């Protein structure tokens, strides 16, 4: 259905102090996430567990003129996000921190309630919550975050997020929101972002000493209207699953990541009809953090984003979720510190970074797309009137692209949100649970 939501106004919210005037260099990973604002959205339900009201002591329920004052607070610290993109000299694409601000807006949804959105799948009608960006030539024009907030019949809210990809990665786009979040709770932020990002420069002389694969072109098929959809799998169905692979002695242990991916992979195959030698590549965002050596800064603001392809003919991954599983934990394996170092010296040999950047061409089929939202702080976001109940992606822009999302309770499921064309997608809603 087509819901009614009516935008009360809308505002441009800037750094309530001074803040750097400065180009901001960045890096290659800055530089080939994908090009869009990456969107987030949050719900929260007006009556908790028990059926009492979560408005807050003075009447206050996701106050606008609250979460403006400490969105400008956030924007000091953590200044690039009230930034513009630009271009240096050299044509490379950088962060003109110039306080051009971020946009926050609010809105009205009198005849829905949070109910209505069901499962909260992403589809066309949960982007409307995010504000949208008009794209022109002028990579300048918009800002690099927006954010709605939307009060729905039931009391409840959404907060949508959209997060332009060069300014920050999962962990440091929620370091900001949750930093926002703490602020208009009332409570300093633990964490003070660190922003210069030389410290992801690569090394001079550059020194590759891997392929890279996962910068390579996707593989084609060899020689349609997308769908989207959200799928549960419980504690009891991912154990069930992991169960059905062989664990011997002295074999490492698959992680859970490789063993749902391994099954979302073969499942989107088989949905998809690929012949077993038809060769299909898998991309899994992996966070660098966890990686390089030495760490970088706790609150180190950006992308640090290397990325896993597995890659195998449609065959072994269809033969089943063992041979599948072992595949993807081997390309897991492969980003260490001195993997993800080469990948740094590697994008800067590129003439062009935004030939490598991915999108819509990436992840379409027969290729795949999992990015895991699993150890992302996505249910933090605590305003002052509790913690969401949801918390997803606001959309999927791209046929192939799925996310592994974590409960907001405690019952250790995890979510499959995914886009595949409709024909497989019918097939996909079957198999995901057929094993
Ligand atoms: C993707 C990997 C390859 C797969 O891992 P995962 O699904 O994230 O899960 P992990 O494997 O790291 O953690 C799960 C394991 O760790 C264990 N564990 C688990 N939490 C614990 C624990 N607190 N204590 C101690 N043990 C534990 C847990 O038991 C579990 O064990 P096991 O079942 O044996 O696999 C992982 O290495 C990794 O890099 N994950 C991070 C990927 C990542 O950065 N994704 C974000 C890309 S950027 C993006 O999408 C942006 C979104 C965005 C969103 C909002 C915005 O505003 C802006 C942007």
């Amino acid at each position: 259905g087509h819901m009614k939501i009516t935008v009360r106004g809308s505002e441009m919210v800037y750094p309530a102090a001074e803040t750097p005037r400065r180009r901001l260099w960045n890096s290659g990973p800055d530089l080939v996430v994908p090009r869009f604002h990456t969107p987030s959205v949050y719900f929260f339900r007006r009556r908790d567990g028990e059926g009492n009201d979560l408005a807050a002591a003075d009447g206050s329920f996701f106050d606008g003129a609250r979460m403006r004052r400490a969105l400008a607070e956030a924007l000091v610290p953590f200044y690039p996000m009230a930034g513009r993109l630009a271009r240096d000299e050299d044509g490379r694409v950088e962060i003109d921190c110039n306080a051009g601000g971020v946009l926050f807006q609010e809105a009205d949804a009198p005849d829905a309630t949070v109910d209505d959105f069901g499962d909260f799948a992403p589809t066309m009608e949960l982007k409307r919550l995010i504000p949208t960006v008009e794209y022109t030539d002028d990579i300048s024009a918009f800002p690099l975050l927006v954010v709605q907030v939307t009060h729905f019949k039931c009391g409840g809210v959404a907060i949508g997020v959209g997060m332009q990809h060069h300014v920050a990665d999962g962990f440091s786009g929620l370091h900001f929101i949750n930093s926002w979040a703490d602020l208009c709770r009332g409570v300093p932020f633990a964490v003070m972002p660190y922003i210069d990002r030389s410290l992801l420069r690569a090394r001079d002389p550059p020194t590759p000493v891997y392929p890279h694969v996962e910068y390579q072109p996707a593989p084609a098929m060899l020689s349609p209207p997308a769908a989207v959809a959200i799928f549960r799998l419980s504690r009891a169905d991912l154990g069930r699953l992991r169960s059905q692979i062989p664990a011997r002695e002295g074999v490492p242990r698959l992680s859970t990541y490789a063993v749902l991916a391994a099954h979302v992979w073969r499942c989107a195959s088989l949905a998809r009809g690929l012949p077993a030698d038809q060769p299909t590549k898998l991309y899994c965002a992996t966070d660098g953090r966890q990686r390089l050596q030495p760490p970088l800064p706790e609150g180190y603001f950006g992308n640090v984003i290397f990325t896993a392809t597995p890659l195998a003919d449609a065959g072994t991954v269809t033969a089943g979720v063992a041979e599948g599983a072992a595949v993807i934990q081997a390309a897991l394996d492969r980003m260490d510190e001195g993997y993800c170092r080469s990948a740094l010296d590697y994008l800067e040999l590129q003439p062009d970074l935004s030939a490598l950047v991915r999108g819509a061409h990436t992840f379409r089929c027969p290729n795949l797309g999992l990015t895991s939202w699993v150890r992302l702080p996505i249910h933090d976001a605590d305003f002052g009137w509790g913690r969401p109940v949801f918390m997803g992606p606001g959309g999927i822009a791209y046929e192939g692209l799925a996310f592994v999302l974590p409960s907001a309770n405690r019952d250790g499921s995890l979510s499959v949100a995914i886009s595949l064309q409709a024909e497989h997608m019918e097939k996909f809603r079957k198999f995901i649970y057929d094993f």
